[PDB]
């Protein structure tokens, strides 16, 4: 299935493209509804798709970004207030922080040592195997990180953040690639 972003989930700091394949930080927050699905405290958005089974793959361009978070989450994740992105809270993600620091969302966090900074990241979900894998497309498809034995029981969602607002330092888009 072609991944698309779900506008009803998108925090007001986010701008989505018409085709729902791109998200980026605005310079101000949009004035939009405060509906239950919307992430209210962080620049986060979900894919529209709900996965219950099977293997799934998508590719995200992160070119020129100082920070981002990508992965998968439970449909049931809290949308309102503040929280950590732990597997305990229903998140399997990796991120870039501060231009150079890549990490996997294990507890404690697993530092990722990427000699070649990715411009595109490939994300695989294998529902039945309980695996979420991340590949460095730029570095000829090297494995960044794999979460294993995730033991999923309910629906999952693609998860994205193009960063925190940071005075214009991270306005480059996140784009799903064909
Ligand atoms: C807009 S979320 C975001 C966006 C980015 F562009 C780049 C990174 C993040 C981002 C990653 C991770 C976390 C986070 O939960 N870290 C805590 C550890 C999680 C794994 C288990 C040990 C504790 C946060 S947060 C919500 O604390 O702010 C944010």
């Amino acid at each position: 299935v072609h991944i698309t972003l779900d506008p009803d989930t998108a925090n007001p700091w986010l701008i989505l493209s018409e085709d729902r394949r791109q998200v980026r930080l605005g310079d101000t927050q949009q004035s939009i509804p405060g509906n239950e699905e919307r992430f209210d405290s962080y620049p986060m958005v979900l894919g529209a798709q709900h996965f219950h089974s099977g293997k799934h793959y998508w590719e995200v361009d992160v070119t020129g970004k100082e920070a981002w978070d990508l992965g998968v989450c439970r449909d049931s994740v809290r949308r309102k207030g503040h929280f950590l992105l732990s597997s305990k809270s229903g998140f399997w993600t990796i991120w870039l922080w501060n231009k150079q620091k890549y990490e996997a969302g294990t507890y404690p966090q697993t530092p990722l040592h990427l000699q070649v900074p990715p411009c595109q990241v490939g994300i695989f979900l294998d529902y039945e195997a309980g695996m979420v894998s991340f590949y460095n497309i730029t570095d000829h498809g090297s494995l960044i990180y794999s979460f294993s034995e995730c033991a999923f029981t309910g629906p999952l969602r693609p998860f994205f953040s193009p960063g925190f607002n940071d005075g214009g330092k991270n306005t480059a888009p996140l784009t799903l690639c064909p």
